[PDB]
């Protein structure tokens, strides 16, 4: 109970607060959001707010459907570049039915329900530690953003030099006077790519996190005349950007995954974990990886991950276990990219490890051998399957795995097949331009 | 025998020929050609040019590899259109092997393959009446083809009025100097696009027209400004261009097809065809639809095949049976397209049907029901099944199925999946403008 | 000592640093570095903080390995024009492994040890005074750099007015608050071209500096609407830029190399050091001049060295030796470049140094006369030969030679011939404008 409602009317008043921002998340991942004025702050700590819920299913919506917004005080917080008179302060609220009961349509909810199932394994806690990149483009004379990147900063160079305005820079800045304990940011391997990392966190205040650093993100970037963009592959060729997942389990308040006497110090919970994760891989992947345009990332040459394997050292492994051991000791998932809905993304990603823990799965061999060189046939005479090609593939795998589906509800599950079965088809009878200079005149 | 080795030389040198064009055809359907100074007919004729065969594999070539070019004396045509000192004449050879021996890889010649295969179960003639649609579009200032449509026209309408130039007119009349003998021309659906139908004639007769049609098509077309194209589907939202194929089988030189006496007047023999390409209709489609494009074509709504069903009336069916009885008795596939190889679309085609025949292959009950409205709930509780909606699909289905892929041959076949996959490959991992607008700002 | 964790923990408080830059250096010289917030210095000066030691290879990377980063107390500097809201510092950190132990492939390591074996010999101090060259071009609408230079200047000219804005003063007056000790600076031979010598200083402080010193530079540079560069040879025709060393090797606290009552006022070991670097120049030319525009520097015409030949007096000697002596005696390789990496070149060259001391290599004959009028056959008559002519040249050069490849560590080696050779060879295939112009007609 990091505020009370009386911390929470204390700071408004004395900070000034003239505008509040009543946020949640839809079932894309989007972040939805309904504003109130200050005026209005004990009906909404009073949980009365109503709004339409069916904004939650995202553009499937069929009837509107009144909801309650029920804030948590734990996420109060105050956007720092608004400033004088208006000042905005924020609340991630969460969904409850006219009855009073929680909406299973919502996503944030979800991760609730997993995380219960979490504990009555017997664990604790569930950190995740989260790697998100974005790009980030010039705007043009009017405001739209172009392919224009904003430097030509490598890997870990030392990006648009510290005079003026450096807006990964600025952007750290605005997320510490929010209270945000960044781990440390540097530039990505494409030019105009940026990185900043997270710290430990638990996985519905770490995916809450993940929701307003984006926010946080894109405002400040269009304030520096810039357009951020978390769209896994922006332009074709050049890297694309993934937001990997240091996953961690702990019991009684200790990391379950360390084991200071087993092989890689690793325990066998963690390799359970390992398993879980491995057995439903190519299932999940149509959750962490949402979008058509998800899957031109996931191609190889790009350091990204393109089969299911885990490795402690290798090119662009699907699961890969950090140096660091003892309450460091954490499972990281590289699959996961920036366009992923991150309450959703744990869910199905906490159900599958879980789901190995729980069924005692055998872990496969590490692998720090070499799939790039090896065509299929080797992966084929190893337990080395591909990562479904095309959002389509993914959806196919996603529907047969039980315990995904199960790990997303029905209401959740039924909807987001929906959106994305419909997403796809409209990218499928597309007629792309790449199209027309390969045909319309070969042909 | 048309015409004779006299009979050649007479013309060529009566009509002042000074340039032959010795043609032949590639394995994805590209008209290939290696052109000779009059000087050199009598080499030509003597079967003793040689060429790179290599050439006939595409963009997979990896080795030089010297071959001989046969003319077949009657595909002897005149250009019309050149003229003065330098005529124009082609030659539609066949490959063949430096010991003697025709070339496997050669398209054309894997249609004989198949037909001798005819032949060894009792028929004479396999005729094929193919309905090519092009799209005419403006040429801009430079010489590039734009989006622009020659006209406004609809199906059937009267484009272009005579005055002046009218391409699709002006097509026809070439046409027929060099011989050919055309049904009927229209407009098609969608503006811009048009349609010139031929007669019945034997395959490997009917595939060269199909060639050469292009060829007379793409060449006047720039005459006028104007710039034709067989692409599947060249605009999104707007019909497709599809090359119906009405087959028809012979037996003593007397239509297989018709009887007199039974339903439909339609034979057993004809019927079995119709099973024959039913039961493979889902596995030659990678040969009948090669590009990716083609894929974008078979979308409902556009009046192009989506399910595997005949009918004899019906909004869009992949297999119909046209009016006319008796001699004209006819089996059309409404699935192939203009970007397919000709000579391989055949083949296939021709291994479905003669299956069926072969081994007595019952065929499926007629559909004058509606595939459009009713879901894939019906089309599960009833025999129909899609088509493959990707050409990854199609790939995967034409590799399994045996009879189609012996249909084709072992380096034909080989050839055929790697140049199709590449393209695939090509084509899945690139970043379409479309991705860009869909995900650039909403992530 | 300069500062301990207090002295740090005190200023970082008192200066409201909210930004801390921990800097190192990969194989190409390129400043990297990774952000991390003021919240997290206690973790950074505790060893603590990792990054993706990786990095460090440069493009040449295959696979991400964790690794830690030490700040050295002593390289802790305050970035000046950093706004007061938001004050950066910086760091320049050593790479370390997961375990502990210096990360061989560190550049600024191998500087380290190759001290050692300096210190072994029996020497106290290696002190460096370089000489940065560089030029200023205008920038564009877009902020993109342009041929367009920022001024007119000469050789020592007093290059731009006190004008309001004059990036050269502006440079060095930023660098005296940050605790440079510049010795003077002057407008050089080419227009644009400007020069900033350093005082001298310790092989390692040298070097760190060079670092820093290339950053501000193009910051400032950055901040008034030019831009900086040290590549070797920007334009043709024109002066190449050189960043000359000034060595000077010291023994129990006194110049080694200042013999009072001796030839030329140079004493054994000074005579020694540059046979060492005589042997030793072709082959180490590939480290002082990293990339393939270095060697369009080291042309005639230029004040370039282009042959080995060492002097007190000539047009352009690969080795000079300033007048002044005392601890100030001092022996200048002119070769080396701004575009090679600080910590390499000097290990290279230290090496090389030491082989001639080590080994009591005798010095040959200086070279007082005109090498440029020396026909290339004259040239060889006398010890005079020419250094490599292309990147190629100098790295074949560089293998041959053992003490050499030990100067840089198996590790740093292999990377470095590896991303040298792919460098070359995508300039070998490139095909400019050049050959275009001279054989597109001609031909
Ligand atoms: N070094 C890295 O972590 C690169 C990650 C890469 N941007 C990706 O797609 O995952
Ligand atoms: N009426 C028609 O035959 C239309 C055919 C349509 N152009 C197709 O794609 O097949
Ligand atoms: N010191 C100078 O005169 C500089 C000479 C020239 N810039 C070089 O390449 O070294
Ligand atoms: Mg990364
Ligand atoms: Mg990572
Ligand atoms: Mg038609
Ligand atoms: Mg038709
Ligand atoms: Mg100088
Ligand atoms: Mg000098």
């Amino acid at each position: 109970a990091k505020y009370t409602r009386e911390d929470i009317e204390k700071l408004v008043k004395e900070e000034n607060v003239k505008y509040i921002r009543l946020q949640f998340t839809d079932i894309l991942g989007t972040i939805k959001n309904v504003e109130i004025p200050v005026s209005q702050l004990g009906k909404a700590l009073d949980n009365k707010v109503m709004f339409d819920g069916s904004s939650i299913e995202g553009f499937v919506r069929i009837e509107e459907s009144d909801m309650y917004l029920y804030p948590d005080l734990n996420t109060f917080v105050i956007f720092p570049w608004t400033a004088e008179k208006g000042k905005v302060a924020r609340f991630i609220c969460d969904i409850y039915n006219p009855d009073g009961t929680p909406f299973e349509g919502d996503p944030r909810n979800n991760l609730k329900r997993i995380l219960k199932e979490m504990e009555d394994l017997g664990f604790s806690d569930f950190n995740l530690g989260p790697e998100p990149e974005f790009f980030l483009f010039k705007l043009d004379e009017k405001g739209e953003p172009t392919l224009e990147l904003n430097d030509k900063g490598g890997y870990f160079d030392l990006a648009p030099t510290d005079l003026g305005e450096n807006c990964r820079r600025d952007i750290v800045l605005e997320l510490e006077e929010m209270g945000f304990e960044i781990e440390a940011s540097h530039h990505e391997v494409a030019p105009g790519q940026h990185e900043i990392d997270f710290k430990y966190a638990g996985a519905v205040r770490s995916c809450d996190d993940i929701q307003t650093f984006k926010l946080v993100v894109k405002t400040i970037a269009r304030k520096h005349g810039l357009h951020a963009t978390f769209m896994p592959k922006p332009l074709f060729g050049v890297n694309g950007s993934g937001m990997h997942c240091n996953l961690s389990l702990f019991k009684n308040g200790v990391n379950a995954f360390f084991d200071e006497n087993a092989d890689l110090q690793l325990s066998e919970t963690a390799k359970h974990f390992i398993a879980g994760i491995v057995k439903h891989a190519t299932s999940f992947t149509a959750v962490t990886n949402p979008t058509v345009n998800s899957y031109k990332r996931l191609v190889p040459g790009y350091e990204a991950p393109c089969y299911v394997a885990w490795s402690a050292q290798n090119r662009s492994p699907l699961i890969r276990i950090p140096a660091s051991r003892g309450i460091s000791t954490r499972v990281e998932v590289r699959s996961v990219d920036p366009a992923a809905n991150p309450y959703l993304a744990l869910s199905v990603l906490l159900a599958a490890g879980l789901d190995g823990i729980k069924n005692k799965l055998e872990a496969p061999a590490p692998i720090d051998r070499n799939i790039y060189v090896m065509s299929k046939e080797e992966r084929m005479e190893n337990g080395i399957v591909d990562l479904p090609a095309t959002l389509a593939e993914a959806l196919e795998e996603f529907k047969s795995n039980e315990v995904m589906v199960k790990a997303l509800g029905e209401h959740l599950f039924e909807h987001f097949i929906e959106a994305k079965e419909i997403e796809w088809d409209m990218f499928r009878t597309q007629v792309h331009p790449w199209e027309r200079e390969q045909y319309m005149s070969q042909y």
